[PDB]
């Protein structure tokens, strides 16, 4: 079958290596980025996924080679600051513990955490960087009235 | 089966109807907007859809009651300036043509128009509006080197 079934395709692909494009890029409100996820999930659904996998996909295929790329990807994508202790993950044993600041969807108020499609991505990066497959589950969040989403990270086979 | 297969979706459905929040979201660059459909494509191929079809189906979801709403819509997406003189529409019979001034992906160089979701969301947004089944075809480009985009509309049954 073809590698690209939209026209637009390729192009993205390039343009996320692009710190300059990413910049002068038009910025889409978040409201409106979920809304696509909603939509064609509803379309996905003679299938079925989840936004944690979808994440893992979107980690994969942004790659970051390093920590410090991790941390920049998520100022690019505003999707705020990501605090990861790398020395400490060299260090010590998993599981780990990573938080985020300034996250999006803070108009958002549920007792239960929200960010699946950042825990997803979070995962499927940290694979990229560190080879082990990874398991990561959010445990606090902004969105329960936190200061910062907290997410476990576990190594796994 | 369930409404709503992820924690973010009814929020969403809500916060599209407000402009406060729209305008307080977090904005995320265009790039990764479109990695996710991207992303989400490839787990769509054990099914199958296009870009244009989705925009159809967010079209019908942002349901505008009319012209001046719809302008709106564009320029709070940050997806340009819509340029539809409703007047005329009204008094003349189908085709119409309709223009989009500073639309995304202007860093996008292509032989072919390539706003296919922007297309189904007229679609399905004009549908919402006047009743008809829409057909839209983009039939220049900002994209090819031209200074506005633009659509071709069609009634159909
Ligand atoms: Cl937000
Ligand atoms: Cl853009
Ligand atoms: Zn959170
Ligand atoms: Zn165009």
């Amino acid at each position: 079958g073809m590698a690209f079934m939209e026209k637009i395709f390729p192009d993205i692909l390039e343009a996320i290596r692009n710190e300059e494009i990413i910049k002068e890029s038009k910025k889409i409100p978040m409201p409106y980025f979920g809304l696509f996820a909603l939509v064609i999930f509803d379309k996905v659904k003679g299938s079925e996924t989840s936004l944690y996998e979808i994440g893992e996909e979107f980690g994969k295929m942004l790659s970051p080679k390093n920590i410090e790329e991790l941390k920049k990807i998520f100022k690019l994508m505003n999707f705020g600051d990501l605090e990861i202790d790398e020395n400490k993950i060299l260090l010590k044993n998993p599981p780990y513990k990573i938080k985020l600041s300034n996250p999006p969807y803070q108009w958002v108020s549920k007792e239960e955490p929200i960010h699946d499609f950042i825990a997803g991505i979070l995962a499927g990066c940290l694979e990229e960087i560190f080879y082990y497959y990874f398991v990561v589950n959010e445990v606090e969040c902004v969105s329960q009235g936190k200061d910062k989403c907290v997410f476990e990270v576990k190594e796994v086979d």
